């Protein structure tokens, strides 16, 4: 039936009041009130530069929006696809089952791509844009997006679509009348790590994830595509790896499917970054090669962090022929990435020390069997693996490794160097390793497990209780986790951050709820690095959750919808 309430801005809060008929004041719908009661309206993330939204809305004819590309170039196909997606972006303002009256002004969207040939991902790419909205004549709106590249331009299309509101009191589609926005991200690497080896994720759910990432301007999908539990990556050159390693014949990622995901990501400004974790985190798929040790070793607690155990045997020269083929097959289909993630997760010495051939190998080279020697074996592996990666990608390119024994800042320079290796950080923001790494010039990606491990909090998956990194991390905590605070003067060496969805307790069915809307908190933290805390983003965070749901994302619920309609009454 008919909406009964209206909202009125009062000290930054939209107050619900009855829509009394005996009033000469025009009623405000909830989101129309929110657009101007809130400092940044309904925007997420909030812009970093100019953020002038004016004071008025204009009624818009949904069928009279037209996008015009003013500069043509190599990104013509990308710009056209982004333009065609803009109307459905706009329709996200309308609740499902509601239809706007097809009246109001016409909208002209002018896209100005000032370097229309640029379309490569790089840490130095220009994601900035300018957004202007103003009345054009009497019956039209002029929205002009100006950006130095396609990626900044499609960010601006995202922000523009957030400047529409549905008046459900009147069934009118509205748009902010006078807008001056300039915007650019604080960090170039704004990512989500998706583990698709501890459990399988449908390609459809991966594309859905990329959709939601683009909606909040995240730009990197780190595809943790192999691990001990499964090998779903279809490597044409070593087919037994996925044939033996896959959980099932249908639970694989073919070349065609990965190409689909990579293209889907490029069109939305998302770099699809593959990882082959090595030399630990291997197992399924390597049967009958004699290239691993400790696979399914028992008791697993004595040999690895979680079952099944298993590590590569770096003393077998055939291993690096396998690795070169894997990396080459990855480079063929992951052909938008400028970076390669090589894992580097903590190696088990007990696993390597229990091997006949490994100990004989270490005798012959004057190595003992102490802790320092197995670190030397790990360095031996990473050097040879790194060479195959360069040959596979046909060029030197940045490589990522996790913080580990190998990348301890006290000895990381022994074989790594800060120009070839980026370090992904799981330690807490107060761990001394971060300061030690930054002073040695290393670049960092923050994935602090106390704020950015999105798998924490659920039940145990071995034994009873809860999983290892519980409690569950609320969005308030991931919002307040600031890399700038963590890095201090070395801020420029922080490339950004990444929410990690490890998947021993997550798959296709839980993907939406694990990531959303919590990854939006990381999106604003990395895009804007606000000096304000989560309380000042709370109202806009509640709205972006609703926008995710309108997109079809099964996003987690944060608060009673009553709180969303009654700002200021839910606090502590
Ligand atoms: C790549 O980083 C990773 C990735 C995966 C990790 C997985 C597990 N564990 C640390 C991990 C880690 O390191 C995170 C640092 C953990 N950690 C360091 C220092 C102090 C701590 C105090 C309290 C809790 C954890 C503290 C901890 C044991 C553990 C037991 C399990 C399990 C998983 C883990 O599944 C079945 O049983
Ligand atoms: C649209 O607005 C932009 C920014 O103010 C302006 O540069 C451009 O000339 C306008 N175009 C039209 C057709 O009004
Ligand atoms: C490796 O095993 C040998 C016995 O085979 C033992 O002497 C040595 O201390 C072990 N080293 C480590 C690091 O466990």
């Amino acid at each position: 039936e008919d909406v009964v309430w209206r909202w009125s801005c009062d000290n930054g809060k939209c107050v619900k009041l009855k829509n009394d008929p005996r009033s000469s004041e025009p009623a405000l719908s909830l989101e129309a009130c929110k657009m101007f009661c809130n400092e940044y309206g309904l925007l997420w993330p909030r812009p970093t530069g100019e953020a002038d939204l004016g004071n008025f809305l204009s009624k818009i004819n949904l069928n009279s929006i037209e996008v015009k590309i003013l500069k043509k170039g190599a990104t013509d196909d990308l710009m056209e696809a982004a333009a065609k997606r803009f109307k459905e972006q706009v329709s996200l303002a309308i609740p499902r089952g509601s239809t706007p009256k097809l009246t109001g002004k016409a909208v002209d969207v002018y896209l100005v791509n000032e370097n229309p040939n640029e379309k490569a991902f790089s840490l130095e790419m220009d994601e900035s844009y300018g957004l202007r909205v103003s009345p054009s004549g009497a019956d039209r709106v002029n929205a002009t997006i100006t950006a130095n590249s396609f990626f900044g331009m499609r960010h601006g299309l995202e922000t523009l679509s957030q400047l529409f509101v549905f008046d459900d009191i009147r069934d009118h589609l509205l748009m902010v009348r006078d807008v001056n926005i300039s915007d650019k991200p604080v960090y170039p690497y704004r990512g989500i790590l998706l583990d698709t080896a501890r459990n399988y994720y449908s390609i459809e759910s991966i594309k859905r994830t990329i959709e939601a990432m683009a909606a909040v301007k995240l730009n990197t999908l780190h595809w943790h595509i192999t691990d001990s539990q499964s090998f779903p990556f279809v490597t044409t050159k070593r087919p037994n790896l996925y044939k033996f390693g896959a959980l099932s014949p249908q639970k694989v990622y073919t070349k065609a499917a990965i190409r689909e995901v990579v293209r889907f990501g490029l069109e939305r400004g998302v770099r699809v970054l593959p990882e082959f974790d090595a030399p630990a985190h291997v197992g399924e798929g390597w049967q009958d090669t004699d290239l691993t040790v400790c696979f399914k070793a028992e008791p697993w607690k004595s040999y690895c962090v979680e079952p099944p155990c298993g590590q590569l045997n770096p003393t077998k020269d055939e291993l690096y022929q396998y690795l070169e083929d894997i990396y080459s097959d990855m480079a063929e289909v992951f052909d938008t990435t400028d970076i390669f993630h090589m894992g580097g997760d903590e190696v088990s010495e007990a696993c390597w020390n229990s091997s006949d051939s490994i100990q004989n190998f270490m005798m012959q080279n004057r190595w003992d069997l102490d802790k320092e020697s197995f670190l030397k074996l790990w360095n031996y592996f990473q050097q040879k693996a790194q060479d195959k990666a360069y040959k596979a990608f046909g060029k030197k390119l940045p490589l990522i490794l996790w913080t580990s024994t190998l990348t301890n800042y006290k000895h990381i320079d022994d074989y790594l160097n800060k120009d070839d290796y980026i370090i992904q950080v799981w330690t807490t923001g107060v761990d001394p390793q971060i300061k030690g790494l930054l002073e040695k010039g290393y670049r960092l990606i923050m994935s602090n497990y106390d704020a950015l491990y999105f798998d924490c909090g659920y039940g145990a998956w071995v034994g009873a209780g809860n999983n290892w990194c519980s409690p569950y991390i609320g969005w308030q905590k991931v919002y307040d986790n600031s890399p700038a605070v963590i890095a201090l003067e070395h801020r420029d060496q922080v490339l950004g951050g990444e929410a990690a969805l490890w998947s021993e307790q997550s798959d296709t069915s839980t993907l939406d709820g694990r990531l959303w809307p919590r990854a939006a908190a990381l999106a604003e933290r990395l895009w804007a690095e606000p000096a304000t805390s989560w309380q000042d983003a709370e109202y806009r965070m509640l709205h972006i959750r609703e926008r995710f749901v309108r997109m079809g994302i099964q996003a987690e619920s944060l608060q009673p919808e009553w709180c969303y309609q009654n700002e200021g009454y839910c606090y502590s």
